[PDB]
């Protein structure tokens, strides 16, 4: 007995005494061999969700999930049903698929689980410090108040003709249109889609001076900070490298113009109600009494830009995506604008657009079947058990929802992969609370998170742009139906989601031919 651990004391000294050859391969061997015996015995836990299995360590099952996310749901649902983790570049991962799902996580209680844990990494380095997930869940809630100030019905019926100049104003002028100079041509809807969201964007959003500056060199700095925006910083949120350093001066760059005009503003009295900036200038004062800074009011303005950005574009690529290969989509949006706006000869506004119920059901299908987040996350903050079960998801693990897997199952939304607008006929909102609800600070909001249907998320953490995307997208998609009709190039057709990118946004190039319905029609202004 003693004799053994005398020899357990030699191993050890002829462990080290190992060629190098032999001590880094054992480096690889025993912690790949660990894992595998880890696994096995972690299989036996009852209060565990099956856990998938994977060959190489701390890297697990990221690859095939960055792949194809939803055919790796559903692999794992047929195997193990509906709760089941998988661990992802170091951390471990609990998915809960499906409505159940979806009330275990957005209804999870404030001490369970931190998206701000989760996300903040992802954003902060982007959008600036104080902010967002770069806060207590308290002061995000407040934001989400003083932000919803700005996005409302009236604030609406201002933005419409705004958004519709600008829509006009890219068709005159961009390179991609020239509608004075050309009746037909092709572009890349990840080419003019992300163009158009940030010029109607930033007209209505940030105002007339935030849109003018996008006429300079300075739309380089929007690039630059809109490629710090990447799923990279969840592993590499800092690099010594270059990428890293035009993000930060661009945010630095842009903050600084924000708030040199934020500043300019409060010396000339000169508040009004004219666009958010004006808005979080009057109201932005936590319930604590705090103010936020300029430098924070500046850092929200890029955060609800910058996602509202790509959300936003993602969504209108994918319309006029799923649109070039149906005319006779394309046609009955036709018929409804002419009804609605007898001819032509009535002006687009925020209660007409209201009055385009086929208009918004082909923007709710299309985020039915392209939800932007294909997995929205928490870290795991106190054990949590699972209802109905055996299980308990401790503490530094994360929980995983996907609405948008549940989006693609044709036991919620018959024929799941096909496109069709009629499957909303009657029920056209955005959205609608299918009962009881709650407020956790930014408004009034449903109860239950239980619906199939949840393009924006549910809960504390919801989307507070729903209907800002709705009427911008809708403004958007009833002029390009007015003035063009558009369809593929010859043996092109829907391209599949990059599931890895920061929104599923289509995989690329995607093009579509255009043409104008009236090719003598010239849009008017100065160029
Ligand atoms: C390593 C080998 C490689 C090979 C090649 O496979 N590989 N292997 C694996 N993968 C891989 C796997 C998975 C992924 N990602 C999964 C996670 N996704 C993701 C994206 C965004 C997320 O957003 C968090 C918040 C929620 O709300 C937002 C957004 N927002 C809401 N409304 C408007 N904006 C928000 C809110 C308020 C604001 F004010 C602002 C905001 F922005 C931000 C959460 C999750 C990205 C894709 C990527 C790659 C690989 O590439
Ligand atoms: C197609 C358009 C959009 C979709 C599908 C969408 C989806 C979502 C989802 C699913 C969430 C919840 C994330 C989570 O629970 O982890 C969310 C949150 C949020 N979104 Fe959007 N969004 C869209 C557009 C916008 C726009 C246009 C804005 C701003 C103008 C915006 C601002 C926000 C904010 C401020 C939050 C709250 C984040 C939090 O509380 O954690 N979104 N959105
Ligand atoms: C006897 C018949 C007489 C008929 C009288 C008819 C009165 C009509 C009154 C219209 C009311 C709209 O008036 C005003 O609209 C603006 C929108 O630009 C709103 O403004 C709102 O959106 C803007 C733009 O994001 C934000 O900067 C602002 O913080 C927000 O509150 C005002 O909060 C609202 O007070």
């Amino acid at each position: 007995v003693g004799e053994a651990l005398e020899y357990v004391n030699i191993g050890l000294s002829h462990f080290l005494a190992l060629p190098l050859a032999q001590r880094i391969s054992l480096i690889i061997i025993i912690p790949f061999i660990y894992n595998i015996v880890w696994q096995l015995l972690y299989s036996l836990r009852k209060d565990r969700p099956p856990l998938v299995f994977y060959w190489i360590p701390w890297v697990g099952s990221a690859v095939v999930y960055g792949m194809k996310p939803y055919e790796f749901f559903e692999e794992c649902q047929k195997k193990y049903g509906d709760i089941f983790s998988f661990v992802l570049l170091g951390r471990v991962m609990t998915v809960y698929l499906g409505p159940k799902g979806h009330e275990f996580v957005f209804n999870a209680k404030l001490a369970d689980v931190s998206a701000e844990a989760a996300y903040a990494h992802l954003t902060t380095p982007v959008f600036g410090k104080g902010v967002i997930y770069d806060c207590p869940n308290s002061r995000l809630m407040e934001q989400k108040k003083f932000v919803k100030g700005a996005l409302t019905k009236e604030a609406f019926k201002s933005y419409v003709p705004l958004i519709a100049e600008e829509v006009y104003k890219y068709f005159r002028d961009s390179k991609n249109f020239r509608l004075n100079e050309r009746t037909t041509g092709t572009i890349d809807v990840m080419v003019t889609q992300p163009e158009m969201t940030i010029f109607t964007a930033s007209r209505s959003l940030l105002g007339k001076e935030m849109r003018a500056k996008l006429d300079t060199d300075f739309a380089y700095l929007y690039s630059d900070l809109d490629k710090g925006f990447t799923p990279i910083n969840f592993v590499f949120p800092n690099l010594p490298l270059e990428h890293y350093r035009k993000r930060d001066h661009a945010q630095k760059a842009i903050s600084g113009t924000y708030m040199s005009l934020i500043k300019e503003r409060r010396k000339n009295n000169d508040i009004q109600d004219r666009d958010l900036i004006d808005s979080l200038m009057k109201n932005s004062t936590y319930k604590d009494g705090v103010k936020m800074t300029d430098q924070e009011i500046a850092n929200l303005l890029i955060g609800v830009l910058m996602g509202g950005q790509h959300t936003s574009a993602a969504t209108s690529a994918w319309i006029l995506l799923h649109l070039a290969e149906r005319p006779d989509v394309q046609q009955e949006l036709y018929e409804e604008q002419m009804r609605v706006l007898d001819g032509g000869k009535k002006e687009l506004t925020y209660d007409l657009l209201q009055e385009m119920p086929l208009l918004n059901q082909t923007i709710k299908e299309t985020l039915r079947m392209h939800h932007p987040l294909h997995s929205l996350f928490r870290k795991v903050m106190k054990d949590m058990h699972v209802p109905n079960t055996s299980y308990v998801i401790p503490a530094g693990y994360h929980v995983l929802v996907s609405p948008g897997y549940t989006h693609l199952r044709d036991e919620y939304f018959p024929n799941a992969h096909q496109f069709n607008i009629h499957r909303w006929n009657n029920d056209s909102a955005s959205s609608y609370s299918v009962g009881e609800e709650v407020d956790y600070g930014f408004g009034a909001i449903s109860k239950g998170v239980s619906s199939p249907y949840l393009p924006f998320g549910g809960g504390r953490h919801r989307c507070i742009g729903e209907h800002f995307a709705y009427c911008q997208l809708g403004v958007l998609m009833s002029i390009f139906i007015r003035t063009l009709k558009w369809h593929y190039p010859e043996g092109k057709t829907v391209p599949p989601p990059d599931f890895t990118s920061m929104v599923t946004l289509p995989t690329g190039p995607a093009k579509i031919i255009w043409e104008k319905r009236n090719p003598e029609q010239k849009i008017g202004g100065r160029h």
